[PDB]
């Protein structure tokens, strides 16, 4: 980001939702799908 007006809340939270994505091991990077 560059203007960073509100990203620290709304995208800051999304950056740790997407770290597990339904707390399911983020399927597209889970070991059974080999990255």
């Amino acid at each position: 980001r560059d203007p960073l007006l509100d990203a620290l809340r709304r995208e800051g939270a999304l950056d740790f939702w997407s770290a597990g994505a339904y707390a399911r091991g983020v399927p597209l990077s889970e070991p059974p799908q080999a990255l």
